[PDB]
């Protein structure tokens, strides 16, 4: 099935998946001389000081860290979102070197990784029901730059080695997602989708304009497999098309 | 979440998402000895798992499975019913919250304590998933578990349940030999049958074993501490992981013995 390589690549999605070819596909280039300042965009409200990590796992795809999402607990509010969408896993995607890795881009810039964290609507009861809505989840996207060692990121750095390859997964809890953060919350935001497939066009995207930095700790992530050797490196989709949507700034 | 066994979403329900499941040939089906009549140009069962190379176990919220590499004829069932090769991908269990049930066939209404499911395709297709979209896809070789004395060969699986206790967890699981799992006869009944699980794909030849193999009441109280949930959602006990038995409608239970 699917994947990022020469055979399965995002070239090759739009085979099995018609959608990829949509209206509201992601990732996309943030064009800062296009993205323009809305002041009734409102602040947002990320609480994430009782988050309650449960596992991490890796799926052949990325890797995963989930969290307990029957509660408000870990939840998203504020910014362009109307209600509450509660946090329910985040995962990074990355490159086979530093020039490389983000799905976002910013004025065709690339980073080396870019952090996911998945919400859903709580409007709409379990996210099997949020996901078939265009309101249904929110995803949380930060960059990652080269630099210092982020000592939040070290927790999850420190487990990747027993999760090495696709079917493994380990206990991850008391895991605290606010060590993941840059200190500025600005963001952009636009109408998106789901980066992987499906590719359903159900995300409203928040992408953080603050990097975070990571130390050259990004070559843990290099070393885990795509296979249960194919290295799990270059698995991000390149920009789509912006077509009729406008890329909104809250800074 | 989707289907399982519970009052929600148990086979009572399946029909609703899976439509085939009133279907020409589900399974599993009660065998009625008095109407499955012997049919002598059947031939003998060849077993061969002295090659079987097991991989790992894995809970995956419906049973545990054991799965084996199948790149190559190592892990095979000839003869019988099947014309050609078909090589064992994985097996499982299901079992009951009691004794005095279990397992997925019966025999003359009679329910046993368990249902041990090795799965094998047939290699004409070239691999399991062309495979499973043919009526000769798969063949599934089931034998019952009775209360009794403790089975050795069971044993080396039973210790490793409480590190995939959870949906979603999985043990290395290698050099596991699968002939320890058989009884002595391999006197059969067979009909063609099809997946107890959704998708519930029609493309199972069944070769339901007679003699059952016996296990210890301490053996299978080890099957019923797995959760059907995942570490972290409530509590779900994986017990009465059986499908009941389906209308034979127009099939006929062949038996390889008089
Ligand atoms: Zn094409
Ligand atoms: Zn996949
Ligand atoms: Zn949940
Ligand atoms: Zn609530
Ligand atoms: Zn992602
Ligand atoms: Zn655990
Ligand atoms: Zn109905
Ligand atoms: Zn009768
Ligand atoms: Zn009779
Ligand atoms: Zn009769
Ligand atoms: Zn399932
Ligand atoms: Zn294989
Ligand atoms: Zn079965
Ligand atoms: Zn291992
Ligand atoms: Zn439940």
């Amino acid at each position: 099935h699917w994947g990022y390589g020469k055979h399965n690549g995002p070239e090759h999605w739009h085979k099995d998946f018609p959608i990829a070819k949509g209206e509201r596909q992601s990732p996309v280039d943030i064009d800062t001389h296009t993205a323009k300042y809305d002041p009734s965009l409102k602040p947002l409200s990320v609480s994430y000081d009782q988050a309650t990590s449960l596992r991490i796992l890796n799926n052949g795809h990325a890797f995963n860290v989930e969290f307990d999402d029957s509660q408000d607990k870990a939840v998203l509010k504020g910014g362009p979102l109307d209600g509450t969408y509660r946090l329910i896993q985040f995962h990074f995607h990355w490159g086979s070197l530093d020039g490389q890795g983000s799905e976002h881009t910013v004025d065709k810039k690339k980073y080396a990784a870019e952090l996911h964290l998945v919400h859903w609507n709580t409007k709409y009861g379990d996210f099997g029901k949020a996901v078939q809505q265009p309101d249904g989840l929110a995803v949380l996207g930060i960059f990652l730059k080269v630099g210092s060692a982020k000592p939040g990121l070290q927790k999850v750095v420190d487990v990747l080695d027993s999760i090495k390859t696709k079917g493994k997964s380990a206990d991850f809890t008391n895991f605290d997602p606010r060590g993941l953060l840059p200190e500025s919350l600005d963001y952009w935001t636009y109408p998106g989708s789901l980066t992987t497939p499906p590719l359903l066009e159900c995300v409203t995207w928040i992408v953080l304009k603050e990097p975070i930095s990571v130390s050259s700790q990004v070559l843990k992530f290099r070393k885990l497999n795509f296979n249960g050797e194919e290295l799990m490196v270059d698995n991000w989709r390149p920009a789509q098309p912006l077509k009729n949507r406008q890329i909104k700034a809250s800074f």
